């Protein structure tokens, strides 16, 4: 195992108010379809109603898949010496916090870690894609598991932890295609028509379209919930509420769909995503400039500033915070 | 002691083949949005224009908003998140590494120092401008400062003294440096009036700092242009290059805001959107990067490196201009 931080220090233990904050890593959204950043429809309406939530306007992923862009966004290496083959053999910032206490949950409703997960205790990884822990799959015809139903018995684990410390990844289904019309429940079916099948390019381009707004009104309603549920424990948790996407997606642009493509090659959609954050004013936390230009390198120094952890390699490097 | 990065650099190719002339203009507070080809309204690179081959780089950004920040991160190996201010002058830097490989480098300045890129190589391969014990064009204007045009007396002797090597000249220029506009340039760039002259910019009108601001660039499209004709002169025993890139941004009263030097935390826009152009011959097979590519000083080190066919395997994926 390589490190790059053993120098951290924890520099306030929870004492203090303890901290609990959520991290919702998403899932093949797009930047140019958040109705903040200059959309034309309205995909996240209740985001837009709460307060305290500052949305970035500027952010670019590391890689355009979510096995290359993970485990980049928990790296302390960086894009520019992010390697996807040595990946996991690095401590990273879960590894990092992990070992200065604060207790570590990652609920994955996509795929898996990938890798940013693997020397921790298994018991803190949870699989939500099937019924056997996900409550919450029999809403839709094709028996999916749902992203809000990661957010089920968290209650269980915060007083498994009282007073700890703690960081919730909660790895979204979001909107990965091709069939972006499963993604969503048929209460936000607002969009219509809908392409339903699976060979995007046989699709019209406005159904498709509209598909994927759809499922980006489902992550709407996910991480609305998120904060939420966040709030009540507000009393007794200083909480916020991080949201990245691992990449974006090409919807047809001069024949290019999904997503993949080389960074040498891969065109703005693949790379702008939305991110958001939101705390609770009781904390003391003041996000970044909205329009702040950042990347997927952000996220390792801002989760250990969640955490007053101080390491000397990812300090001036720029947070969302 | 020097820590290294690319002692496992290699030169693919040797000058066989024809050997490469490149001049590097590392620029001084030229700002992207006051270049015609990026949009502005006044057509401050007139010659620029006139010249096949030159491409503009309309997004590109600075590792910093100073000289002493951004002049050595422009030649390091570390790329901006692992740069570090302090330390720099005991890194290899990509100088240090054509040196070694053969590369005659050459080091005039018209502006300050190097500031640390060039230490560890002789002396003599750095040679100060700003004094007219070197520079011919000083008694050009009231305030016998001396001209960035200069730098290219002489060069001859210098190719002829390294006749058949692979060559890199640095040309470290005065351009745009503030706060006194008015100064950086002859009578002759003096088209856009009034301007300003004095130093404390608030009290100036926006148009006359603006005036002298581009009259100023008008100045640097012209030294420019004339480094890419004395390149020009020896494209037939040579393939020729010339990159251009500034330090740094300018603020113009944004805001209230004057000069450069924010930390990067804080900085505007304008103190880090910088200007880069690469002109290459028709002969040479160098292919520019597309124009819109997101680019920042770190790519200046792969330019370099790929200028000179040359590879080392710690910046072997980065981003280049070209
Ligand atoms: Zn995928
Ligand atoms: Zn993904
Ligand atoms: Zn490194
Ligand atoms: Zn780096
Ligand atoms: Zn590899
Ligand atoms: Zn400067
Ligand atoms: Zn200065
Ligand atoms: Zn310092
Ligand atoms: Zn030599
Ligand atoms: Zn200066």
């Amino acid at each position: 195992t390589i490190y790059h931080a053993k120098d951290a220090v924890q520099a306030t233990k929870p004492m203090r108010k303890p901290r609990l904050v959520v991290f919702v890593v998403g899932e093949t959204a797009r930047a140019d379809h958040v109705s903040f950043n200059g959309y034309e429809r309205d995909t996240f309406p209740q985001l837009a109603k709460i307060d305290g939530v500052t949305n970035f306007s500027n952010v670019t992923s590391c890689g355009t898949s979510t096995a290359y862009s993970v485990p980049c966004m928990f790296s302390y290496l960086g894009a520019d010496e992010y390697d996807v083959d040595t990946a996991k053999y690095q401590e990273n910032v879960l590894d990092t916090l992990d070992r200065l206490g604060v207790s570590i949950l990652w609920r994955d409703n996509n795929s898996d870690s990938k890798g940013v997960m693997d020397k921790l205790p298994k018991a803190q990884f949870a699989d939500y894609k099937s019924a056997t822990n996900n409550a919450i799959c029999n809403t839709n015809p094709y028996n999916e598991c749902r992203d809000v139903g990661m957010l089920v018995g968290l209650d269980d684990f915060v007083a498994a932890n009282n007073g700890k410390d703690m960081l919730i990844m909660l790895h979204q289904m979001g909107n990965h295609g091709p069939a972006y019309f499963k993604r969503y429940d048929e209460k936000f079916a607002k969009f219509t028509p809908v392409c339903e099948g699976n060979e995007l390019a046989k699709c019209e381009h406005q159904s498709l379209i509209n598909a994927y707004d759809n499922a980006l009104l489902a992550t709407d309603d996910f991480i609305a919930q998120s904060i939420q549920w966040l709030q009540t424990h507000s009393n007794a948790y200083d909480v916020s509420m991080l949201y990245v996407s691992d990449h974006g997606e090409s919807l047809g642009e001069n024949g290019v769909y999904l997503h993949g493509m080389p960074n040498a090659f891969a065109p703005k959609e693949q790379r702008s995503v939305p991110a958001f954050f939101w705390t609770d004013k009781q904390t003391g936390i003041t996000p970044m400039a909205t329009d702040t230009v950042l990347t997927h390198d952000a996220i390792t120094p801002t989760l250990l500033k969640l955490f007053d952890v101080t390491a000397d390699k990812v300090k001036d490097r720029t947070a969302f915070i």
